[PDB]
């Protein structure tokens, strides 16, 4: 198991523009296109991202390329973030993937906001962090995914994904 396989399970890989859990236009493995209600705007963003007139449809390779870029960007965002970097540096390889997953889903700013949970993760207080992470809109809105990530932080294993 690795970060890509993990996110593939959590996000899937759709080849036609679709609406995410929040009703926003997305493509591939959770690549948000726009928060605008407009399908046209979505299509415009898609074409700009892939570099061709797509007509709302991407090929598998194109989607995968977007996926690779997004994973790379999440990691880099973490490393550049003053609040995130120290937690990431303190974790083992499995838990680092869990942190990457949260950043991929909610953006750096969003995760950076879980102040208390981050401090707990940094102190290796696993069960405490898991409880804290669960008190969030994130857990209430996408519970199954949040439980998978939470368990990963709690145990340090990939059990929730196997
Ligand atoms: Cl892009
Ligand atoms: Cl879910």
């Amino acid at each position: 198991m690795n970060i890509f396989e993990m996110l593939r399970i959590d996000e899937g890989l759709r080849l036609k523009i679709y609406k995410d859990t929040e009703g926003y236009y997305t493509i591939g493995a959770g690549h948000l296109l726009t928060k605008s209600p407009s399908l046209n705007a979505a299509k415009s963003e898609l074409d700009k991202a892939i570099g061709r007139n797509t007509n709302g449809v991407a090929t598998k390779d194109e989607a995968e390329k977007l996926f690779n870029q997004d994973v790379d960007a999440a990691v880099r965002g973490i490393l550049r973030n003053a609040k995130l970097k120290p937690v990431y540096d303190s974790l083992d390889a499995v838990r680092r993937a869990a942190l990457i997953n949260m950043v991929f889903q909610m953006g750096e700013t969003g995760v950076a906001g879980f102040t208390n949970s981050l401090r707990m993760l940094q102190q290796k207080r696993w069960d405490e962090a898991a409880v804290n992470l669960a008190k969030s809109r994130w857990y209430n809105q996408t519970p199954n995914r949040a439980k998978r990530v939470i368990t990963t932080f709690r145990t340090g294993t990939w059990d929730a994904y196997k």
